[PDB]
């Protein structure tokens, strides 16, 4: 088994599961880990899915912002709990959405893209890489569509919350092709993982 | 006059030349730092020429890596000498071309794909956003296109050059509207930094 593990955020609660559920690592680099039967590319978040599609990993996880972001046809076998943060509309305090058409600012332009379409608005969407928070303050758009985890990043550059777009959580998703050709081997792991990951999560 | 400033790598480098420029803040942010008649705004690299548009920035600095990337029109009037790194064309260690189509992960997308249309190559880009070197190792990729500064990255994972692409250097850009509407202080500005970079 092959899998792609999201560097970042969501790299120690990942690491700690598969560590919980008896994987051992004899090599391990920046890049990769290897134990028996079991080798994991660690990658950034939104390369998860590319690694899963073009089938050169079989399980792979990432947080809810890359697979609404990128949609792929990946399979998720099962939930896993924990909400890490959440997505939201935010922009200056006290200071509104504007009439006509909102420029927002973000990491997120597909999501962003859906959101304005739910809510028939008129939106000039401008991609970022990160510190979005800026973006107002600056005069580059009126509004941004960002992760927030507390709330704090956000209140020390004065933007307030305005809409939660959607909780974020941990998922798994499976290539479909190994899904089917590695069958009992991903079955069995996958139950010892949502064995552990049940414990975990909930205890 | 509002500056956006590359976070990273490249950061104090430019302050330093604001700083020799006679800059002098009065408030400092992680993302922002204001003085009087001058405004940083720190941000991504990758971001630099989207801040350099209509009424929000007037001067950026940004490698020549972002500028071949992203097709911009802004003014460039000169750049900062330094050889900071450099893209290149790598493969796993003695392997070399592979025939016929080649599939190359990498960063820089747009950058591969001319690099590959001016070898009258067939090429399967896949696009990464870090790490670009697993790729090869992965299987993922035959190939890749990324920045190299030291060599050691690609070195300690059993990847060679195989072609220069272009020297990165630090590029100092300018949005047309503000060369327009701001003139002589845009100008102004530009020459105190040209002859701060020189003697330095």
């Amino acid at each position: 088994l092959k899998l792609a593990i999201p560097k970042g955020r969501l790299e120690e609660k990942v690491m700690t599961y598969l560590k919980k559920t008896g994987v051992i690592f004899e090599r391990e680099s920046s890049i990769l880990r290897e134990g028996k039967d079991i080798v994991c590319f660690m990658v950034r978040p939104f390369d998860v899915p590319t690694y899963l599609v073009h089938g050169v990993a079989d399980i792979g996880f990432c947080g809810t912002d890359v697979l609404l972001e990128k949609e792929t046809s990946l399979i998720q076998p099962f939930f896993i709990p924990t909400n890490i943060s959440r997505m939201v509309l935010a922009g200056p305090k006290g200071r509104g959405i504007p009439e006509g058409e909102k420029r927002i600012a973000t990491k997120f332009p597909n999501v962003t893209q859906r959101y304005c379409e739910s809510k028939g608005w008129h939106c000039r969407i401008i991609p970022l890489k990160g510190s979005v928070e800026l973006a107002p303050i600056a005069g580059l758009s009126d509004l941004i569509v960002d992760i927030t985890e507390t709330g704090r990043t956000l209140k020390e550059n004065n933007l307030e919350i305005l809409d939660e777009i959607f909780v974020i959580r941990t998922h798994v998703v499976v290539n479909p092709v190994s899904y089917r050709t590695k069958r009992e081997e991903v079955v069995s792991f996958l139950e010892k993982l949502q064995e552990v990951i049940e414990h975990d999560s909930n205890e």
